[PDB]
């Protein structure tokens, strides 16, 4: 009977990229964000509120983009950050 002699042809796509390796561009990539983390960072209150209605985020995905807006935010945070001490009783 039909021993059927299989045939497969072989392809080779070429995937290049440039990254540097940020944590916050494989959240982008993981929930499909269409525009770069740094932006969502740099970008003053009025132009994110634009970006966000301007790009198709779902619930999730606006979640994520008003997390990471403050984790780079955080950084200039670090220099922006608030100073005081709560009064702590010693022995």
């Amino acid at each position: 009977m039909g021993h059927h002699h299989h045939h497969h042809s072989h392809m080779a796509k070429p995937t290049a990229r440039g990254e540097a390796g940020s944590r916050d561009e494989r959240r982008a990539l993981a929930m499909k964000i269409p525009f770069p983390t740094d932006k969502i960072v740099n970008l003053p209150v009025d132009d994110f509120n634009e970006l966000l209605a301007r790009y198709p985020l779902t619930e999730s995905q606006l979640a994520l983009v008003r997390d990471i807006r403050r984790r780079g935010k955080n950084k200039v945070a670090a220099q922006n950050y608030r100073k005081r001490k709560l009064e702590t009783i010693v022995q």
